[PDB]
């Protein structure tokens, strides 16, 4: 193996319950479908206590539609608090801007922040050519005990056409996780990885 | 085993509607919400044989101790917030060194942060997060572990733990600390 230089850190989140209506996603907070974990997710997904972290990107695939599914592209680096209504905020600020968007579609929200009318699987498709693809699986190989890939990125749902795009499936741990503290661990081992300790 | 936390909240309000009005503020109310959703539940259900002891201290007069144990007690942040704001109500005329019930597993206590040290100093193995601790991954977790989190302690005998080279918020401490003691349990 080579001496790996930092990387780009994405994560994707498959929110399948999740309603790509404005308003039916703020009364999901605490709802059957669960709101709240996509803004946990993007609390811990781009926050530590200090900074922000460079050089990360999560993609936000809200499927519950009546037509095509928003993917929202939030980017650390561009995207100049961390409570559940901010970040919340910032999804409904870019589903309303995806209003009357037709398939295979992009749009500029503001400055890192962008959604698109493409599938989850076609999607992968386009991580799949320079990324390295990973799903959580309890009977995965435990991350401690794998290299992570450069430019890694973690397919996680709010719950071969993925082994044709060499998706591996890796564990966190024992437990059944929330996608929020799967992304908290996932950061972790790369920051371990990365630091050699 | 049991597992147990304390986060010392300093510049959280022990009034009620300013703890509200704190949700993304100056202190950052929202912190104690994510702290007891990660201490206390994982996506199947909520975890056996936890505590967690909350010392709110932006106070009048007497800092409140919010334990919560999650054999008695929605997880998201205005559900678990509601429950503090119960207890905080609960706790409304107290004098100093008192405890009063809000609910099964849940007491509001007008003790202070040393205090409450002192008593958990006597069975708990105590831990402490520092940079230049050792890495948890490296050490046997103590039986019956008490994990102090930030926003005297040599005398007390609590030693020093990293979980890696950066800085996490309160809430993400408690995600790694039970995940590596979940690791050590189950042998992997």
């Amino acid at each position: 193996s080579n001496a790996m230089r930092n990387t780009m850190r994405s994560f994707i989140l498959r929110a399948r319950s999740a309603p790509t209506d404005s308003q039916r996603l703020l009364d999901e907070i605490g709802g059957k479908c669960h709101t709240e974990i996509l803004a946990h997710c993007m609390m811990n997904s781009l926050f530590t206590a200090q900074s922000h972290r460079e050089d990360v990107v999560i993609h936000l695939v809200l499927e519950s539609t009546r037509d095509y599914s928003r993917t929202i592209t939030v980017e650390a680096n561009e995207i100049s608090g961390f409570h559940e209504a901010a970040l919340i905020a910032l999804l409904v600020k870019a589903l309303d801007a995806s209003v009357g968007m037709g398939k295979e579609q992009t749009r500029v929200v503001q400055p890192g922040l962008t959604v698109r009318t493409i599938s989850f699987e076609a999607l992968l498709g386009e991580l799949a050519e320079h990324h390295s693809l990973y799903m959580m699986d309890k009977k995965g190989d435990s991350i401690r005990d794998i290299k992570i890939g450069p430019n890694p990125c973690f397919i996680l749902t709010d719950h071969n056409s993925m082994k044709r795009l060499g998706v591996e499936k890796i564990s966190l741990g024992p437990k059944m996780l929330f996608a929020s503290q799967c992304v908290t661990l996932i950061h972790n081992e790369i920051d371990h990885q990365e630091a050699g300790w």
